[PDB]
């Protein structure tokens, strides 16, 4: 059994990883965190994601925890989460991060002292959006050369960063099985006389909507045909369960950046 | 019987407009126009669009087949289609625009003149289209105060404009609906940190791909549901057919300024 | 204020329901019923939706909670629903059903014994279906006469009955818009050789899948455009709502048979 | 260089094919065919296509034509095809063949004469849908084993056949990968009270409306996620070019059953 800290307990991931430790038998909720400011600093775990009082509760300090657990689960804000990694590098603590829309020096920064932590990162915890990634490897050796290629993504109206790190993910993905860096096509944006499309681009759409979990859809266009390589979300549940899966993957093993893809056997 | 000219006869539009006039029985091609440096000009008419030899060439400029013709069709580009606008004010000449993506100034021109010429103008002749825009009416009367409001497009590699004319007479058919105005709330870009969405933004996604003649979704999101308005087009025939009904429907009609809605009757 | 039963406490929407019941301020959850076979008779309604405690449990028949109630709020199974049906008649309570896949036979049943009952009954209780009824309206008058008209509805794995209600409410509105019967047009089924498609048919695709909430479209479809109109459901809570508004809206009305469309205005 | 015969070349696909060859300069177009008692038997192949006079003439009957072509390319109706593979037979001609919604019988014919003639045949001459098969392939290895797995597809009002071949072909892709066979699992019809959604089933649904080119969409649903393989044709051409490819590729070879997928190197 791995024992398992819950930052940012009181989110809308937050909420979904408690519930999901609670559920995975071969991991124990042992700790959850706020914000300072959080009027949920105090209440236990359990009463907070309907599954009634898990004699746990949280606190606005993980460092006053850390002899209750192992491996914290990390889907909060990129400060907070760095944070934590150097909470992990001072304690002998593995983290797995779902946190995205990290600027390139925090990004860094984690694979540098990733080096020294066992951690793992993803944008994505499902394993949908992880075999994904794979089809679209493929799609863009066989297509990706000749054809115009597209990402559109839609989430719920309270995320923050655009588009989402899968959406940037699958550009990657793409970009990479063709030899070239994303920031040398992608294309975020078209508004007046864009001109026709340069052959190359990849364009980004992103919508934001009601409570959208999250669609992400790859496509691939030729003059008459197109493949379009899709992902729905329909449950936050979908990431906590990979993301609980990862954790209990992730303890005891050595420092390293490990993925999603690592974890699933990809 | 109406007489019709075809601008830019070699167009995508032109091509079509042409095929759809000689398909009418009731309207004529009679006159085609193409750029004055275009190495299509002095070519038939109907050897351009798969129908065999019509009799009729492509000349450089309309003003030299004024009494062929009752009614100029135009899907081409801004200026061009001015110039046609001052050759109907000129000569007592009819005309049916499709062009999109004008400036405010050469809008206020169109609206000026078509006080003295016979005009109908719309960003898109199909009849699909032209519900939609009354189906939307109706959707933000019931859901618009409370929900998101998202307009997608997609269009094939070689249009111009971002977004498309359709998707901004949807923003504009929702946003009159309720009261608005587009300007004062739609957002047509979203890169980075975005914060919240906003309750009453519009959001405009825009997609180019392809060979893709037009998609157009206009999505109301509450929490729980959303309401997705959708019009798929598939053959250019189907804005071509429509403007040559249009065309047939203005001849002999008083100087106005008529839209596809007035034409079909919505 | 009025008092709620909620019939089948411990299904999908039965959770729902009392949860929407508790948090609507006014109306009260005041009973529950189960299966007598099923294990959760005897626990408490709060700790079945992650409520907590209310001091109210689920009985297996809601006869011995007469006292405690005013509506039935029915989301459970045709037979199950008909007893509570009787159950309002002979003790002067009220019924909201949501139940679907009801015979013809039983559907007579409702129908007569609604002259004496007061009777909320509907395929679907979310607002956005609701107004794609009348859209649905709205676009057969304008495109039903020539266009082929295609229904296709994607549910959750554990649905029994196909297709869904709603999708049968929607072919009904639009061929009622149409002066025909749906029973005259529609098809259920494709295999083989069929031919080519009639004129005249509604076909109806069914997808079941995963836990989707529920996907409904309707597609309006001419050679080169078609028009599509799509309701997504995402959370089981904009049934609830709108059946416990239905109940709240039902109290002291007169016996009649009343539909959502009705409890809205529209 | 190959000559090419195209079968029932007034037809859909026909007309797109004799323009395709063509266009294709390492192809030619050498004789086209109808039944005896079309109209357009005696019109020149050109003017069926809006390319002008070919000098060629279509026979209702390729043995008159025998001298003129190498491979027939046969879109056209089930019994009509085996005609045509017989005449292979006879006179050591190739065949590329496109027509779908042949029997099981009828199949095992063309297995048989395949082992005597060159023979290409696949239910879709797109990339794109070639690419799909090997998705399918990865994704059911990955999440088949415990996903639902549905089948959508439309197509335009004139399809005879549901599904259609390549729907087929993609359950076919599916079960081969998971050790299953079609037949076992497939399910083709939802009507009625079906109960519950059984594991291994594919369930097939069929859209039957307007020009739709074809979609076809593979859907693996889990509990809060899925990721849908989607494959959308908008030109008839996106067939007619791969089938002139083969055609192409087929020249000379010797006899055996070739797919589509040899043609590419998948
Ligand atoms: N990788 C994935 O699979 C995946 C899935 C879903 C969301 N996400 C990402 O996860 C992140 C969180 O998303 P969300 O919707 O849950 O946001 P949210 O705002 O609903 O939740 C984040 C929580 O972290 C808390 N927090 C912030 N700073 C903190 C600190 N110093 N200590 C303790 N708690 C703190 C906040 O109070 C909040 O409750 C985002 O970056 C999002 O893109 C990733
Ligand atoms: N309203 C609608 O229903 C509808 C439908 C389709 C396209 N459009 C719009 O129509 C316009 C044309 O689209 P397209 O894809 O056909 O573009 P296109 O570039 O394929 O065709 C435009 C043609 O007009 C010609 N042209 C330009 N200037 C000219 C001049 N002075 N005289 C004669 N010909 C001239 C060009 O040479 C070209 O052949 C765009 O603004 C587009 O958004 C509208
Ligand atoms: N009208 C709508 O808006 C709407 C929305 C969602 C679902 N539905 C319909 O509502 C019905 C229920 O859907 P569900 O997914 O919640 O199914 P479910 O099987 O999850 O829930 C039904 C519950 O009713 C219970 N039940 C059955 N017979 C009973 C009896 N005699 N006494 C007490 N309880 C009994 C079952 O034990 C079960 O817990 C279905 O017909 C479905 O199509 C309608
Ligand atoms: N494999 C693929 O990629 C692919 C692509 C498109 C269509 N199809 C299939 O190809 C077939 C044809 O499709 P379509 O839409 O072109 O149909 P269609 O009816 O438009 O065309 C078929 C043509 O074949 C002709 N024909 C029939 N019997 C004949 C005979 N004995 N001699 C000469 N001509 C004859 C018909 O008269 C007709 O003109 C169908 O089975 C369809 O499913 C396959
Ligand atoms: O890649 C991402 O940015 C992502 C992935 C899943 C959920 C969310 C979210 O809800 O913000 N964001
Ligand atoms: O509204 C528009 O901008 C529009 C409508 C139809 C076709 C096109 C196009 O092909 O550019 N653009
Ligand atoms: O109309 C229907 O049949 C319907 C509507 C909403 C949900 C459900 C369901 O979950 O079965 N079914
Ligand atoms: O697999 C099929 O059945 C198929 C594939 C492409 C086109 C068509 C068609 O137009 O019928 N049918």
């Amino acid at each position: 059994m791995v024992r398992i800290a819950v930052a940012g307990a009181a989110g809308r991931m937050g909420r979904n990883l408690v519930k999901a430790a609670h559920h995975n038998p071969v991991a124990k909720v042992a700790a959850g965190s706020e914000r300072p400011e959080s009027s949920l600093v105090g209440v236990d775990l359990g009463e907070l994601c309907g599954e009634g009082k898990f004699d746990v509760v949280v606190c606005d300090d993980l460092a006053k925890q850390i002899d209750q657990f192992d491996v914290i689960i990390d889907f909060t804000a990129p400060a907070s989460t760095l944070n934590n990694l150097a909470l992990c590098q001072q304690y002998g603590k593995s983290i797995v991060i779902g946190t995205t829309g990290f600027t390139e020096e925090q990004r860094e920064q984690i694979d540098l002292v990733a080096q020294q932590v066992p951690v793992v990162m993803a944008p994505n915890y499902s394993v949908g959006v992880n075999l994904v990634f794979k089809l679209l490897e493929k799609a863009a050796k066989v297509m990706g050369d000749y054809c115009d290629i597209e990402i559109v993504e839609a989430h719920h109206r309270h995320k923050v960063d655009a588009p989402s790190g899968t959406a940037i993910g699958m550009g990657e993905a793409i970009a990479g099985a063709m030899g070239n860096k994303l920031s040398d096509v992608a294309v975020y944006a078209r508004e007046g006389i864009t001109g026709e499309r340069t052959k190359d681009e990849i364009g980004f759409a992103t919508i934001r909507a009601g409570d959208i979990v999250g669609e992400h859809t790859a496509m691939f266009a030729d003059i008459g045909e197109r493949v379009e390589i899709t992902h729905k979300a329909t449950d936050r549940m979908t990431f906590a369960n990979g993301a609980v899966k990862a954790a209990v993957w992730l303890h005891e093993k050595p420092a390293g950046f490990y993925t999603m893809t690592d974890v699933l056997g990809l």
